[PDB]
C-alpha cells in the first residue's frame, strides 16, 4: 500500500531505550532529514505484521504516529515518529519540577486520557499502560505507545493466553485472577499511570509484595494521595480502581474531567 517503503530509505543508528522496548532504533529518513523511530524484528513474524496494519488505522495527535513500513522482505521494519525525550517515567524523575509544575501534570494527564478516549472510541484497548509507555516531544507533548494494541469491542472482554506473566502493579484485579482484559482494564491501569505522574515517577505500592498486591485489592485497599496530589484527581484515581470494572468511569468521561480541571488552571 502506501505506507511500504523501501528499506534502503533509512539509515540504522543507535538502538535506544536501553533495549527495554526490543529491537527499536533511533533511525534517519534521509528523504526528509528526519530522525525516526525504527522498530525491527529480530515475537512472532505474524504478530509483528498485525501490529504494523492496526498502525495504520491509528490517528490522533497523543498516539505514535506511524510514518512507514518494510513488510515485502525481511527484515521488517516499522517506522514511526521519534520523540525526542524519551519515555514519560524517566522524563518525570529527571526533570525541573519548576517548569515541570502541577498545571504541566494536568497538561499531561488530558493529553493521555485524550489517547484513551479515542482508543475507547475506536473499540481498541491497550493493556500495557503505563509511564514506561508513553513518550514525551517538545513542550510537554505526550504520546501513547500504540504497538500492543488488540481489537476488542468496546464493552467485551478479551481473555489472555495461559501463562501470560502481567505487570502486576498496573494490573486490573479480574486480569489477575481470570486474564481478562477489557477497556475498563485499561482504566484501572490509567489510574495507576495518573499516580505515576503525580509523584514524579515513583514506583506502585512501594515495598509492596507483588505477590500480595491482589489479595490487598481484594480487601479494598488502594494506593494512598500523593503529596500535593489534588483531591479531585486522587478522587478520580479511585474511581479508576473500582473493583467492579463497569463502576469505573470512561475515558470519555475521564477526558471531560481533565478537560474542566486543566481549563480551570
Amino acid at each position: 500500500d502506501k505506507w511500504e517503503m523501501e528499506r534502503t530509505d533509512i539509515t540504522m543508528k543507535h538502538k535506544l531505550g536501553g533495549g527495554q522496548y526490543g529491537e527499536v532504533y533511533e533511525g534517519v529518513w534521509k528523504k526528509y532529514s528526519l530522525t525516526v523511530a525504527v522498530k525491527t524484528l529480530k515475537m512472532e513474524v505474524e504478530e509483528f505484521l498485525k501490529e504494523a496494519a492496526v498502525m495504520k488505522e491509528i490517528k490522533h495527535p497523543n498516539l505514535v504516529q506511524l510514518l512507514g513500513v518494510c513488510t515485502r522482505e525481511p527484515p521488517f521494519y516499522i517506522i514511526t515518529e521519534f520523540m525526542t525525550y524519551g519515555n514519560l517515567l524517566d522524563y518525570l524523575r529527571e526533570c525541573n519540577r519548576q517548569e515541570v509544575n502541577a498545571v504541566v501534570l494536568l497538561y499531561m494527564a488530558t493529553q493521555i486520557s485524550s489517547a484513551m478516549e479515542y482508543l475507547e472510541k475506536k473499540n481498541f484497548i491497550h493493556r500495557d499502560l503505563a509511564a514506561r509507555n508513553c513518550l514525551v516531544g517538545e513542550n510537554h507533548l505526550v504520546k501513547v505507545a500504540d504497538f500492543g494494541l488488540s481489537r476488542l469491542m468496546t464493552g467485551d472482554t478479551y481473555t489472555a493466553h495461559a501463562g501470560a506473566k502481567f505487570p502486576i502493579k498496573w494490573t486490573a484485579p479480574e486480569s489477575l485472577a481470570y486474564n481478562k482484559f477489557s477497556i475498563k482494564s485499561d482504566v484501572w491501569a490509567f489510574g495507576v499511570l495518573l499516580w505515576e505522574i503525580a509523584t514524579y515517577g515513583m514506583s506502585p505500592y512501594p515495598g509492596i509484595d507483588l505477590s500480595q498486591v491482589y489479595e490487598l485489592l481484594e480487601k479494598d485497599y488502594r494506593m494512598e494521595r500523593p503529596e500535593g496530589c489534588p483531591e479531585k484527581v486522587y478522587e478520580l484515581m479511585r474511581a479508576c480502581w473500582q473493583w467492579n470494572p463497569s463502576d469505573r468511569p470512561s475515558f470519555a468521561e475521564i477526558h471531560q474531567a481533565f478537560e474542566t480541571m486543566f481549563q480551570e488552571s
